[PDB]
């Protein structure tokens, strides 16, 4: 049938269908997703006053991101269950058109919140040295936006037009690398002046940042990571994608936020850990 | 098909239908909408005590507006997905009558909250000089109400009666210009007596106000901005409208509120931003 | 069609149906309704500590009422959209039986919360002189209950039995007049001892009270206010009713609560307006 | 129709059906139910600091109970509307199987929270004299549990097996009487040492306790209180049941909690009424 | 019918169906489940400042766990969606359009709960010989593996008894390790502290041991009376969800309460 510019999940769901395990796991992992976010929201709110006032905006922004992430992940969980329906006769879940096609694009647009805020918030914990606050912020926000928008466009074509898929992806990747560049600079400048304990944490933050953010373009490519008609162009690929997103989200948002708060505590004059 | 006094989205949806991208993007952008608002709610609550007590009503009113905006944008997101349903055979989303017709009128009525409050709240940060508090407030609230109500009437006719559409629109525009007038006065009087830092922020606030508020009549006209049977009288026009609304909403509510809070901080005796 | 003891909305919906504007406006105005209430909830919570401790129960009760009002108005909004469904062929919304008949009775029973609390709460701001606190409270609560319950019974018969409609209404009206009586007494005793500023506010409160509360029996009668087979026995009447309710609710609950809080501030030794 | 071990509501709904008034009132009263609970939640949270720290657990437990009650009453409201559907032809609501059968059992199991907590909480306001805290608590909790569980079993048979109905009921009643016994003891010991104002309140609390708690076994029996084929074995009986539950719930939870808080205030060294 | 790798609830629901009592009780007990969790959330938040600042992370983590609400709520809805009344025979049968019922929701949400529940005690007790990071890491790794292996197993609880039991066994191994470490922790926690505190830690260990053990009980539940036994039936379905609910309340709420009580005794102010 005629699906057009639609994510590959829909093509699997429309042809092969999803096994119990495939469908259920995807449902489960998305649910875990939004559960983590709302739990995180509570954590970040409840820990605000555990750091000096100047650092507390970081906590607040963590919270802001959690709200966004919860809402989107919740929506997406529902979208998954609405989009695919059990067929008694063969014992598989198939595309149910009246539920809408499943799209990952929900995620992408909500990054327009998450990415800017996640990048922003570290600038409230670390002091810069050579770099200007406004400069770093602006470069983060611009590169962040362009990364997301270009990617957002790409992913519509992940089946219908492999070329546009890869080209927009490439453009997106460029802006990604810039963000990586700037974050490294920031982290290095942040290390200057501060205790070895704080430096250790920033080291961890950078590792976490690097891995977790890289997962996202991984999820982009996931269906094609074993070439055409590979292992991953299948329900297994579908599962892998949503797993990676969920891991990425938890890491890039919650764990990131926790580490930052820990850093804030070491840099806090009153407070110990 | 007989649609009557209904928004043009429904006419597109009933005849041509919406592509995957058109339907999905509109869904996505509305979702981002309400997500931003709930995130904002948390921000404004959590930052109340970042300014002197006298300023804190501004924070509170920001929060009040966020609640309104969230609820409306959430409803509207749902209305969009209910109103248009996938057709397997042609691969487009078509008007589903049993979901109700899509109307933008939800937005308009909720402005009866937002507009009065957004105008009101600045009067808790800036001091007036030559203008009287109650006078400015009353002119804001009256002109605000009339602007919205006249617009609300107009938009019902955006297809069924181009003339009424444009006339009510024109009347609405008059009240808009008055509001612009008064806000300018307010901004200028607010600048007097206060630090250059604060003056800079009020300058930004005015620009933001001017652009963001102007977008709304833009969205009004959107379908017709390329004349009859133009580019924009189409799913592309539908997309444009909801994008512009979302940008307008984020700008006019969240960013506006942030800047005001920043101003409040500079004007705060204790706090040194 | 066999509807029985049902509100007149259902008879309109079942015979003539509702135009786009009629259906949509009613939907919109009910939505505004509950949006205002949740916004109000936030306001009243966030402003508690803006008055002396002794006054703060008034804020708390405002909040309590908002919760009630939100829940009910939300339910009612949903009930409206569920009860009436678009017919493609004629382009009007008709009674959809599977959604339940629309009833205003939801509102009535929730007044069993709102009315007692709204009457109660003023007694925490004003001092009485000659009257006893418990006496005024008991008279409010008894008369309030009887007013609502008798009205609640009446409105079931607003179509099926004009006689019972008017008789129960009349009985209800009696208790209403008593409440008006007592509130006047309270307002007068409240004015004694206190600044001209406070007296002004109580004057406004009384006007607001008188008008807003009177709207409710107006809504009761609405369908018949232009006699049999009049303008108002129609979708226009339906619209009028729900508009009036929404205006009444906002006025009698939110604005009322705001004014009371303003009064509390003037009567607060520490706090200024 | 084959209904089995089902509540009598379903038998009425399946045979006679429910009139507009019967269906609507039941819907309305259940809605009022959960509305009161959520309002109560807000009240109890907002008033925590109105008593000395030692008393504040009582407030907290009130809040705990409200959350439980809200959730259950909300669910139950939805269950009612899902279980019974309008039939255009005769103008009555009939059992809709696809909505599930209506069961009161939701209520019963949620008492496993409410009852233990309601009994517990008074022990944080009153001082015992002869009786030990842990002893009273344990007897409350055991007797409470057994009361509920035995009742829960009974009510499944309220139609299918009048004998089991009455026997399990009887067993339940035994545990009830014990609870009554212990609460009386507690109330009497609580009166010793404390002001006449406090004693008055505890007297009221005992009356409230006795009446409100007794309503619950009343609701149990309701359908049969006028014998076989009586007034009450009918939609009128259905209405009566849910009314009584709602009155019982408001009384046993909210009003009870309010009185306790009032008592706490009199017993507070810092605070006056 | 063709159900595949699906939980046994679905096989009961598809063949025999569920009586009013079976269906309703399961609905009721799951509802109680999530109600308790939301109530608990409020309790733990409202009691944070009842202990010294250093202990307050334990309260916060209790709150975080009260995850449980969201999952139990979802699961309640899943139950009612998955099984629909048949008027003709008066039983509830599998309704395919609602999805098959899976317990897997629970399992994956443990990936939150278990790590946090294990973690949080380390904010109340002082260790002696053991290192904080060491205990944490062993908890978190063993916790994850326990859940993941179990999660895989339960898919096969009907379709493949062998895989069911094998993955279960592997899971059990990691469980025993967690038990081991928790015991160590409890013992080290007792050292140096008041008799009041020691008493509470004793209770905590008992509660931990019983409540956590219930979970593998629920795993096996359908087969605890052998093939075609009492429990391979709607009665078994009921038993499972009851045990989960008891386990959840115990392992989360009561656990959290006791910990807070311990925190209070150890509090100087
Ligand atoms: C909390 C959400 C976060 C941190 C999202 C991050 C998203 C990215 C780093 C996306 C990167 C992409 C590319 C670099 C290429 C493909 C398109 C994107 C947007 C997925
Ligand atoms: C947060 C919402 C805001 C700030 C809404 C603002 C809305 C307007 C400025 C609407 C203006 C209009 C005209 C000036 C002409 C067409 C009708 C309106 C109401 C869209
Ligand atoms: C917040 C809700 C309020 C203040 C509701 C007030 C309701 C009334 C004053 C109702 C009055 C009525 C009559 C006096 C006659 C008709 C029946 C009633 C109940 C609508
Ligand atoms: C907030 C809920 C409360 C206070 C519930 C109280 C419930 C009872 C006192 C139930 C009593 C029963 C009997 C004594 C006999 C019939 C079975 C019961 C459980 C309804
Ligand atoms: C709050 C949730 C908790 C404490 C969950 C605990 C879960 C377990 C201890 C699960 C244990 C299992 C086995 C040891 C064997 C079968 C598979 C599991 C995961 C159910
Ligand atoms: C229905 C589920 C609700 C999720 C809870 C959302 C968390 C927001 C509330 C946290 C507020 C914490 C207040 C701190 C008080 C400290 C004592
Ligand atoms: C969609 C592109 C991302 C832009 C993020 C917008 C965030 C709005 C807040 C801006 C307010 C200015 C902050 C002043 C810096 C101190
Ligand atoms: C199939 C060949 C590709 C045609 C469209 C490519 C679009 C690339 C956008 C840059
Ligand atoms: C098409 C490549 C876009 C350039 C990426 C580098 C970003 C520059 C921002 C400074
Ligand atoms: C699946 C395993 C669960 C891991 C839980 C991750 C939670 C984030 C922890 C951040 C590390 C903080 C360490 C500080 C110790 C004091
Ligand atoms: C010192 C200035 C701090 C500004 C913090 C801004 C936080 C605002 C949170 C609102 C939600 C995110 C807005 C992003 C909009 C992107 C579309
Ligand atoms: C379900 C999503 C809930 C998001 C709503 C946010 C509610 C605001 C809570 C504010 C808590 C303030 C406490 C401040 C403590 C420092
Ligand atoms: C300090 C001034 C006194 C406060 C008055 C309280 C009124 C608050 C309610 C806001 C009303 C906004 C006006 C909107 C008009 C809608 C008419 C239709
Ligand atoms: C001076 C009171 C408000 C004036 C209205 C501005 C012009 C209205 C246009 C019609
Ligand atoms: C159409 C009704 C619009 C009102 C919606 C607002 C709901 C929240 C209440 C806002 C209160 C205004 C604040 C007035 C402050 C007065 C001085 C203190
Ligand atoms: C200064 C901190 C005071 C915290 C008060 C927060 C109260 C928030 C409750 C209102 C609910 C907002 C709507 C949430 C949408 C879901
Ligand atoms: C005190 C009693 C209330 C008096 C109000 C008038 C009662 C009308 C009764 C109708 C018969
Ligand atoms: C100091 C005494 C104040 C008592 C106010 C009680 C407020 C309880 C709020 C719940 C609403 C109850 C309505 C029952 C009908
Ligand atoms: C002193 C300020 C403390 C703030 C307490 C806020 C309590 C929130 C209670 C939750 C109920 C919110 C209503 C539900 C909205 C949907
Ligand atoms: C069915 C009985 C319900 C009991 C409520 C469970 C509450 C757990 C409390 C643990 C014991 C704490 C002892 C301190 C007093
Ligand atoms: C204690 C057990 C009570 C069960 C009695 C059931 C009697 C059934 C007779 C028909
Ligand atoms: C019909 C309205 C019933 C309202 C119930 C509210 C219960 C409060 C009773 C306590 C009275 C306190 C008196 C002032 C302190
Ligand atoms: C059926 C089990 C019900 C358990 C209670 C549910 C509510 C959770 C809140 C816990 C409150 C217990 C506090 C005890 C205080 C000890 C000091
Ligand atoms: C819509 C129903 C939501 C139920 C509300 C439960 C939320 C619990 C969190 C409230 C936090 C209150 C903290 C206030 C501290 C004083
Ligand atoms: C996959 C599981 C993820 C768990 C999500 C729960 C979110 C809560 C975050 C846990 C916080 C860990 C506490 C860090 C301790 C450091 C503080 C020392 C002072
Ligand atoms: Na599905
Ligand atoms: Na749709
Ligand atoms: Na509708
Ligand atoms: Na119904
Ligand atoms: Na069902």
């Amino acid at each position: 049938q005629e699906l057009g510019n639609a994510n590959f999940e829909n093509f699997i769901g429309a042809t092969e269908g999803f096994s119990e395990i495939a469908y259920q796991f995807t449902s489960h992992i998305l649910t875990l997703g939004y559960a983590v976010m709302l739990a995180g929201l509570l954590y970040f709110i409840l820990t605000i006053k555990n750091v000096d006032k100047k650092f507390q905006m970081s906590n607040i922004l963590s919270a802001v991101v959690m709200v966004s992430a919860f809402l989107l992940l919740y929506a997406q969980a529902q979208n998954w269950t609405s989009s695919f329906t059990f067929n008694e006769e063969v014992g598989r879940y198939f595309l149910d058109p009246s539920g809408d096609l499943f799209n990952n694009g929900y995620r992408y647009l909500n990054w327009l919140i998450d990415v800017p805020m996640l990048l922003f918030q570290i600038l409230f914990v670390v002091s810069l040295t050579t770099s200007k606050f406004s400069s770093v912020r602006n470069q983060f926000w611009f590169s962040g936006a362009m990364m997301i928008i270009t990617g957002y466009i790409g992913q519509f074509y992940e089946v219908s037009n492999l070329t546009a898929f890869l080209v927009w992806g490439a453009i997106s990747s460029a802006f990604f690398f810039h963000i990586l560049w700037v974050m490294k600079k920031v982290i290095n400048e942040g290390k200057e002046g501060i205790s070895p304990a704080g430096q250790k944490i920033l080291s961890n933050i950078w590792i976490l940042f690097l891995i977790s953010w890289t997962l996202y373009p991984g999820a982009y490519l996931m269906p094609y990571l074993t070439g055409v008609d590979g292992f991953l162009y299948s329900e297994d690929g579908v599962m892998a994608r949503q797993l990676v997103y969920t891991i990425a989200d938890v890491s890039s948002k919650v764990i990131y936020g926790v580490l930052l708060g820990n850093l804030a505590i070491t840099l806090s004059k009153n407070k110990e850990l």
